[PDB]
RNA sequence: AGGAGUGGAGCCUGCGGCUUAAUUUGACCAACACGGGAAACCUCACCCGGCCCGGACACGGACAGGAUUGACAGAUUGAUA
């Protein structure tokens, strides 16, 4: 039960329950709205202001953050599949509690 | 054999012609108050001008580092499209 597998399962559940906000604009709106318990970041993105703003907003809202490696893999996980490639995700809510969610909380 | 008429008058209404941006069009005993057709808009088919897609689905491309949607004001417009 690796943290990668836990993230994949929780993202799949959130998408199936429509609790996922993909993209930097949607993620920023969800974070500023005092919602969206968790956030996922991709280390592949080459834009420095991107990661700077993502981390600054996440820290200001005081919510968990995860830095995954590949933007394309993150997009394929969040369900943009040819994969567009998501470089920042937000979990507005989880559909149902699961062992993957528990593992993510423990990693937090 | 007759009665009431029509054809004459004014008007209503349909048809041709003429005119027009358009005067939408069908029909010439068995067409012409016929299309149940008494049209201000709609009807609308015609003319002038301006929005919209309400172009399914398939394939390909562009895309969450955003494909795309809508919009306040001021110009613009017949118009608060
Ligand atoms: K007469
Ligand atoms: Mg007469
Ligand atoms: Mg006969
Ligand atoms: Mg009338
Ligand atoms: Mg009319
Ligand atoms: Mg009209």
């Amino acid at each position: 039960m690796d943290v990668n597998t836990a993230l994949q399962e929780v993202l799949k559940t959130a998408l199936i329950h429509d609790g996922l906000a993909r993209g930097i604009r949607e993620a920023a709106k969800a974070l500023d709205k005092r919602q969206a318990h968790l956030c996922v970041l991709a280390s592949n993105c080459d834009e420095p202001m991107y990661v700077k703003l993502v981390e600054a907003l996440c820290a200001e809202h005081q919510i968990n953050l995860i830095k995954v490696d590949d933007n394309k893999k993150l997009g394929e996980w969040v369900g943009l599949c040819k994969v567009v490639g998501c470089s920042c995700v937000v979990v507005k809510d989880y559909g149902k509690e699961s062992q993957a969610k528990d593992v993510i909380e423990e990693y937090f």
